[PDB]
DNA sequence: GGCACTGATCGGGCCC
DNA sequence: TACGCCCTGATCAGTGCC
């Protein structure tokens, strides 16, 4: 198999630099605001410019003004994003026997067909994607090629941005034999510490440890997955994926545990989960991250599908009955998920 | 015990 | 310190049932 991974760097960022260039080659950072206040929100991006000064993804916006007083900081604008990932998926379609969408921002190509076995081709093919989003678009990419999908993914993060990482068929075993377990995708750091500090450091360091003992940490799942990849058995294939859930999420104006303020948000926040669902759903989940930024959810499964109306009137439940059983918190934010869909 | 099903938690930008 | 929006599957806990 011959596995071209795909990831835009810093997309949103980038993005906006593709729509406003005065923007390049200075610190950008991406935001998310909430409305609470003037800088109350997250960021959830930036260009490598504010990357130096310290902006990472994932920091409250102040934090970030603190290191990067001088930083561009711009509302995110999701809705773009999607269709510029649209269209470069589209283009990435073309090439690929089969693509798998992993996200808005990231998606693998099965070229083996394509390349009729050739990796060497199958790079090259990659310089061609590459090349070709760059023309179109003007979008930098990063793109791993490998002989599965998760080595693609490795390369390539380890080769961003703008980068073109390469693992051979010939280098596989060697790459294998000096891989950190914190490398690996789908390890966590509750995780990877464990492991890393508990004797296995490294990936080959599972070939030789009593598989049960490996079981408690990670559980069979995990175990499984890093035995294989370890033992250069994993092989997944290329597959269409599908959405799942659908959710939207709002920030109150104010803290509050009453229900009778939070519920036309909640309204609001279900019907343009509604408005986007594909489907009917058989799940509704009430999300409320409180004070804390503590989450509770509380969803209700039904053995048939869920109409919006309907929603209103459950979910006004499923909040009521999360704010009996925390009793004290105020909740900051209040979420609404739709799962289980009927398409 | 073990099936079939519901339900809560979780991590990080996606993965098993 | 500070603090958004959004999405998976695994895992474990509970219930009812044969
Ligand atoms: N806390 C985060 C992290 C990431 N993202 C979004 C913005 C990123 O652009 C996109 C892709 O994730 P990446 O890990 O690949 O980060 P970059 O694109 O910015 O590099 O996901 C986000 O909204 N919030
Ligand atoms: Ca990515
Ligand atoms: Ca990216």
């Amino acid at each position: 198999m011959i596995v071209i991974f795909v990831d835009f760097d810093y997309f949103f960022a980038q993005v906006e630099e593709v729509l406003n260039p005065q923007y390049k080659g200075k610190p950008l950072v991406v935001c998310v605001y909430s409305g609470r206040t003037k800088t109350s929100g997250a960021v959830a991006t930036a260009n490598y410019e504010a990357r130096k000064l310290g902006v990472k993804a994932g920091m409250p916006i102040i934090k970030a003004m603190q290191i990067a007083p001088s930083a561009i900081y711009v509302p995110m604008r999701k809705p773009i994003y999607e269709a510029f990932s649209n269209r470069i998926m589209n283009l990435l379609n073309k090439h690929a026997d089969k693509i798998e969408v992993a996200s808005i921002d990231e998606a693998y190509l099965d070229v083996t067909n394509k390349v009729e076995g050739n990796f060497e081709n199958g790079i090259e093919l990659a310089r061609k994607i590459k090349q070709e989003i760059l023309e179109k678009e003007k979008i930098t990419v990063t793109v791993g090629v490998a002989p599965n999908k998760i080595l693609a993914k490795i390369i390539a993060d380890k080769s961003k941005p703008n980068g073109l990482g390469v693992i051979r068929p010939t280098e596989v075993q060697d790459f294998l034999n000096e891989l950190d377990i914190d490398e690996i995708p789908g390890i966590g750091s509750v995780l990877a510490r464990r492991l890393n500090e508990l004797g296995i450091q490294k990936l080959r360091d599972i070939l030789s440890k009593n598989y049960n003992e490996l079981e408690k940490i990670t559980g069979k799942a995990k175990a499984l997955y890093l035995l294989k990849l370890a033992q250069d058995e994993y092989n997944e294939p290329i597959r269409t994926r599908v959405r799942k859930s659908i959710g939207r999420y709002l920030t109150l104006p104010y803290n509050t545990r009453d229900v009778k303020v939070i519920l036309p948000y909640l309204k609001k926040a279900i019907n343009e989960a509604y408005n986007k669902v594909n489907g009917i759903p058989m799940r509704i989940t009430v999300i409320a991250i409180m004070e804390d930024l503590d989450i509770l959810s509380k969803g209700k499964k039904f053995k048939h599908g869920i109409s919006i109306d309907n929603a209103y009137k459950v979910a006004e439940d499923l909040l009521r009955e999360l704010l009996v059983r925390d009793k004290r918190r105020n909740v900051r934010r209040i979420g609404v998920k739709l799962d289980n869909i009927i398409i």
